[PDB]
């Protein structure tokens, strides 16, 4: 299928995932997987297959 | 006289005079004279003398 997408922007500043942490014991920032953060962010047919994306963190501290 | 001034800033972005103009016939931006636009902007005894600062524009179009 056609996905024509016309974005004419005068001016644009786009910020993706932001990680800010102050006065933290132990810090683990988890950013990854499938993230698209452009001015014209277009994503299609992501993992149309069997597999899938997974962004997971392994902090336990038992 | 004493003018102790203690400014401890975590983070600061300061913008001076801003000139934005779109679709203008004839443009004359006049920024000058005595302008101080720092993070810690301190001005004292400006033209304590006879003279004075003057920021003037000479547009007539008669």
């Amino acid at each position: 299928g056609v996905l024509y997408v016309g974005s004419k922007t005068k001016e644009g500043v786009v910020h993706g995932v932001a990680t800010v942490a102050e006065n933290t014991k132990e810090q683990v920032t988890n950013v990854g997987g499938a993230v698209v953060t452009g001015v014209t962010a277009v994503a299609q047919k992501t993992v149309e297959g069997a597999g899938s994306i997974a962004a997971a963190t392994g902090f336990v501290k038992k």
